[PDB]
């Protein structure tokens, strides 16, 4: 894992999310692991729902691997 990352596109379109969150999802995702219940405490840290948090989560990976350009 390299000492931080300037990759970052957009998950969301009318959805609050800034670089300060993202960094949060990544941190306990590999501090835990990606489960239901680790969104859970995701959600409430960052002002979401699990689902909100898994979503970006999974962005995150895919701009890692591919990026690509729409």
């Amino acid at each position: 894992s390299h000492m931080k990352n300037v990759i970052k596109k957009k998950g969301e379109i009318i959805i609050l999310w800034t670089r300060n969150d993202d960094r949060v999802i990544l941190l306990e995702c590999q501090k835990r692991g990606p489960s239901s219940k680790t969104f859970a405490y995701l959600a409430a840290k960052l002002d979401k729902n699990p689902n909100q948090v898994s979503e970006r989560f999974q962005q995150l990976m895919k701009l890692f691997e591919k990026s690509k350009c729409r």
